[PDB]
């Protein structure tokens, strides 16, 4: 049995301003309807109501996820949140905690590129975005077309990796359609990161032609 | 304790024609004793001598790997190699096997890009390479300068992620210096892959300019 606790996404924390964290306990093969999941704050102040979601996955094991909304100011000023997991056949209850990452800050460089045409793909292009030299590693990426955000399912972002320096990079990939670039040939890759000043966004336009 | 058996790198398999497979055992509680990694072939034929290697990691974990050279024809013609792990305090002996993945094939698309100058730091640029729409996921990516291959640690390549199509993609980042592009302003990203005819190889250059 293993447990994971995430931090809020920069997007939710800075753009939507409704940050949440998620406690994920995995690999709970056997059943005894009572995998207790308890939230609290390191300061002792009260936590909000959380949602619960337990799903049998077809690898023989059970997954349970609980999401807790947190205060925007509370998280930025450095509160630490904690998820204690009590299982029925537990030896000891398992504790996980989360807080904003410490260390130096550094704004991401953003660069946006369009691929050329490949044989057998006249009506689509791939756009890629390189976002690099940021710290800490938490970052969201959003793509915009017609001054609106495209659904997130439409792009994929790689996991943060260390650069040869002390900063991190991710790449983001987004396939687009002729209908889109012809209607408006400008796509914006926008990084959301706390060190980006002000407004926590740095962004870059690219066009297909 | 968790064990992993990797397939040979395409580079080693198709270009150098000396493929190897690696049994990776990660032991998170280093007990006294000797972990045993023992190799065999499903056919029962002889296996070559292997290299064993151990290192206590910074976070207390023991890491044992064993690397076994394999025949090129044997691998290509679908031989199955098996790694048997024996821990001192093992309940059961762990087993892992690996074999050629034989689903559908599709060549990779390669696209190479160079960032413009970031204000201030002009003694460096970042080169990126997108390799996409390939299957299966097995791929070797390398960078070249003066028709000569640079050291692996110079680049960072992401893990095969699924495209929206059926294929996989990977990004690769290489920072270069101004000394390098002034010596010769041409860097090649080369992808080695099972399905990249005519020579298992496709590559694309890019210039800093
Ligand atoms: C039985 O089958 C189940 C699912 O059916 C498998 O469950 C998965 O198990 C893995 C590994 O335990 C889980 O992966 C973990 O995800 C964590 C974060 O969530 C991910 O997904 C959310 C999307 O909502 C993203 O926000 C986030 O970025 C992640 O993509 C990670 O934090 C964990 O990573 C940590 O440990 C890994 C090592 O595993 C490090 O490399 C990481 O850097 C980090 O330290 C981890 O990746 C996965 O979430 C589970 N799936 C689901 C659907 O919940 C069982 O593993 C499987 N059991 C067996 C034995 O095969």
């Amino acid at each position: 049995v293993s447990a994971y606790l995430s931090r809020p996404s920069p997007f939710d924390l800075f753009i939507r301003k409704s940050p949440t964290i998620t406690c994920l306990v995995v690999d709970l093969a056997p059943s005894k309807g009572t995998v207790q999941l308890t939230w609290s704050r390191a300061s002792g102040k009260p936590v909000q109501h959380s949602t619960r979601k337990e799903e049998k996955q077809r690898n023989g094991t059970l997954t349970v996820t609980s999401t807790l909304p947190v205060g925007t100011r509370d998280w930025i000023e450095g509160e630490t949140y904690q998820c204690r997991v009590t299982h029925p056949h537990l030896p000891r209850a398992l504790m996980r905690s989360t807080t904003k990452t410490s260390g130096p800050r550094a704004a991401p460089e953003v660069y946006a590129f369009a691929t050329p045409e490949w044989p057998g793909s006249r009506d689509k292009r791939t756009l890629a975005c390189l976002i690099q030299n940021f710290m800490p590693e938490d970052i969201s990426v959003q793509w915009l077309h017609n001054e609106v955000q495209l659904p997130d399912a439409r792009h994929s972002t790689t996991q943060p990796r260390k650069t040869k320096g002390s900063g991190f990079f991710v790449f983001s990939r987004l396939e687009v359609t002729r209908a889109e670039w012809e209607q408006k040939d400008e796509f914006i890759c926008r990084a959301v990161h706390e060190a980006a000043s002000p407004s926590q966004t740095v962004q870059r336009a690219v066009s297909v032609n």
